[PDB]
């Protein structure tokens, strides 16, 4: 009931008891490890009043408790006049500065996140007095250009009212603001993103006109208080873009690449005190291996392993030359100096590792722990040189979070 | 209870019951995933008789339910044969056949094995009836030569008599057959391989005269029945290296980098029907990333990254330069040639996988599932450019199984 886990590359132990506060499941059992599944049930989003009010019970004694204000008066009186307020409504309305706490405690607790150092420096936009599209839009073009800040990026939320009824819903459905649009072709092959392939047939399903490239901005599809979703077109000076050029290879421009600035989650749900908030879409910055080794070369997204293998003249023949391997430490060193060269802000895998191993220092002394999922903080190339993979790492889930939740067009009563 | 697992790059689907057959834990609750914890305490190894025979009785069966034989008289005949055997001895003795089943199994079940599409191809030796030290190294030195092959590998076990007493033990002090010695310097920096340095400080304590270099094959230190080990060389002529030089880098012969041949793990405890084989080394063949990712590459081992950029004339002043990683792929291109190019086994992290992905589906047909462990079956490079990284994997142990057991000088009542 004090558990221990160990870095095997320092001998650094660091002692957890923050996952005795822990509620929510994992998926795992006492006889088989679930650890990586990647949508667990247990990660995956309708609620009643008997319930609700333990939740916002639990959630604002750790908020007064962090204020060095825990059981006081105005802990007491705030306890008594949420209990009313949920007799009265069964729901309530959080303060801005409760709303402000959960959010940034929902990326605290988030365990596959690996940039969480900077947890407490997250701007909160409160957009719950938004009732339109519109409304919607305009508050996500103040968050991109805010996030944005002239590629010097900056951490932040937006979050639309909270779930009620559930069919009065603010949703965007986006898995991401800024996002390349997928289009297949004849011969069954893909230009663009294949993985927005299905997005993109819905925005021109609801009269998207595509320009039919590979780089096209998506637009938003915005859907208000359960209302059917409206196209919107980011102004296109608020979408920063860095073309990828490398420090060696005058022959990198001639591939023509080039990917958004702007990080930015937006299909997800924000768990606060027992409240569901549907659309909540945050942004920081990217770690260079989302986009050159993920984005760029997963089989089924952009695959240029392929082509920087041939312009590099390489032994594509066999596979034991690791000519794949080769080409993608080539990718990640442009897209890294491409960022660079443009002052937008990116970080490398290695010093975002190691900065993760810094911020469980600080979370295991004045928190006593830090809930992490090693199959997602590792990096998806150079494993091993990275102090990540050498540390063990207890996961569970704390709350407030960040939760999965199905696609709207798969639930959206339509019309 | 009829489990579903992905594979997030092909959307190939397959369905798990053999978690059903499970029986041991796992470290996991429901409330904490434990799936990147090193050594748990369910994977580390004293038993009597009451518990023997379910064990016993679980084991025949599946035995008897492989040779389409369950049920019938020879099991009947067996099961009551071998409680018999357990009400005079407390214990009891395996059939030859019994020993090659329980050990490849032991092997199918091992969940952190990447190689295991290789299971059924296993060469068992019988070495039950040894009795000393001399006898351990004449099983030792012929199973090294039997699966060395004059470099094309072959897959073996040598397993010595079972515990008993808990005090009359078999055990192999090595935690593999062919290791290099790790000795520290004066200002405190390690020579050689930095993990063996407690174990050459023994080896040299025992009376071992160390050629105080880089890579010295380590003596065998054999314990039998209980008495204190003794030292013996195996002999140089057994023991095939492999120097690394690279197809395009004449300066890497200069670097001066050889590796054995043959992995061959001999620390671990093999579990039948109940009965603990405290001394069963076993062998197959290395995959690349093994060497020249972690035996030359970790920050505690061999820790070449720093040599190997400089000779390639990298920048090595900024950390985003990622120098660390463009050294990591040209040392395992370098492995893998150097061991191609002797007619040594070797096998790369791509195909290793990709036969796993193969072997994986396998087991989910004609068996039920197979148990994997994500975090050990990733390769520790390239992870996501590799099929198994996009493959959702369920861990559960089975038995037969190896696990782990701690080492003999923290328990060996000396003399
Ligand atoms: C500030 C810079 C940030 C960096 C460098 C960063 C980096 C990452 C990376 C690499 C992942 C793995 C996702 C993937 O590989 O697809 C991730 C996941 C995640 N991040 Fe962070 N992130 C940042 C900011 C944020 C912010 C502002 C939030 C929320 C307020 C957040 C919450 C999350 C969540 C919820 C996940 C996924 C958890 C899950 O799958 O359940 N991150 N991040
Ligand atoms: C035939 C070629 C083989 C290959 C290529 C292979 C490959 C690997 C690799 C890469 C690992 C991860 C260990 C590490 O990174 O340190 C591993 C673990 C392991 N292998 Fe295999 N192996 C082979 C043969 C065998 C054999 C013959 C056995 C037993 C009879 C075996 C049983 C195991 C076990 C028990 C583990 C570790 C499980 C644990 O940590 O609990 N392997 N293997
Ligand atoms: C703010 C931010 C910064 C950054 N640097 N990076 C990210 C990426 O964060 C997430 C990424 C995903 C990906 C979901 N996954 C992708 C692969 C296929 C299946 C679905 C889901 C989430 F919820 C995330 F927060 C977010
Ligand atoms: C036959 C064989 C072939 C191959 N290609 N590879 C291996 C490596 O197999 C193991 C490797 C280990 C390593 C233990 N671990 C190392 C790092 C630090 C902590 C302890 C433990 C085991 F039991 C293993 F079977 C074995
Ligand atoms: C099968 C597995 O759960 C899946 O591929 C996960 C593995 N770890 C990951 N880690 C990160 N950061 N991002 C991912 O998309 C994934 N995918
Ligand atoms: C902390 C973590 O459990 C540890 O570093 C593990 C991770 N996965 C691994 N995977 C393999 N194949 N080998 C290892 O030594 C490890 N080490
Ligand atoms: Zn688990």
């Amino acid at each position: 009931r004090f558990l221990k886990v160990k870095n095997w590359e320092t001998d650094v132990v660091l002692t957890d008891t923050l996952h005795l506060k822990s509620t929510l499941e994992t998926g795992c059992t006492e006889h088989i490890c679930m650890g990586s599944i990647m949508l667990p049930s247990q990660h995956t989003r309708v609620a009643t009043k008997d319930q609700l009010f333990p939740l916002a019970k639990e959630f604002l004694d750790q908020y007064y408790s962090s204020i060095k204000r825990f059981g006081s008066k105005a802990h007491m009186d705030r306890l008594e006049e949420v209990n009313k307020e949920i007799e009265s409504t069964s729901t309530y309305q959080l303060k801005d500065t409760e709303l402000i706490y959960g959010a940034k405690h929902a990326w605290r607790n988030a365990s596959r996140c690996v940039g969480r150092i900077q947890w407490s420096k997250l701007q909160v936009f409160d957009a719950r007095d938004c009732t339109t599209a519109h409304g919607m839009f305009n508050y996500i073009c103040n968050h991109v250009k805010y996030a944005t800040n002239k590629g010097n990026l900056r951490s932040a939320i937006t979050i639309f009212p909270q779930r009620t009824d559930g069919k009065h819903d603010f949703r965007v459905w986006n898995s991401q603001l800024i996002r390349y649009a997928g289009y297949k072709q004849p011969d069954g092959s893909t230009l663009g993103d294949p993985a927005n392939v299905q997005f993109t047939e819905i925005c021109i399903q609801q009269g998207w006109k595509a320009p039919r490239g590979r780089f096209d901005v998506l637009p938003l599809l915005l859907q208000a208080n359960g209302n059917d979703p409206e196209l919107f077109q980011i102004p296109p000076e608020l979408v920063l873009e860095v073309p990828i050029r490398h420090p060696k290879f005058d022959w990198f421009k001639d591939l023509g690449l080039k990917w958004y600035g702007l990080p930015a989650v937006s299909n997800m749900l924000l768990e606060i005190g027992g409240l569901e908030f549907s659309a909540c879409p945050f942004s920081g910055w990217y770690m260079g291996t989302e986009i050159g080794v993920r984005d760029y070369c997963d089989n089924s997204r952009y695959n240029i392993l392929e082509e920087v293998a041939k312009k590099m003249d390489l032994d594509m023949r066999k596979t034991s030359s690791l000519w794949k391997d080769q080409a993608l430490v080539e990718i990640n060193i442009a897209v890294l100096y491409s960022f660079q060269s443009d002052k937008v802000t990116i970080v490398d895998h290695h010093s975002a590792t190691e900065s993760f191993i810094k911020h469980m220092e600080n979370e295991y002394r004045c928190r006593g722990g830090c809930p992490a999922d090693w199959v997602w903080i590792v990096p998806p190339m150079s494993g091993s040189i990275t102090p990540v993979f050498h540390q063990e790492m207890l996961n569970y889930r704390l709350t407030p979070s960040f939760e999965y939740q199905p696609d709207p067009w798969n639930t959206h009563v339509w019309k």
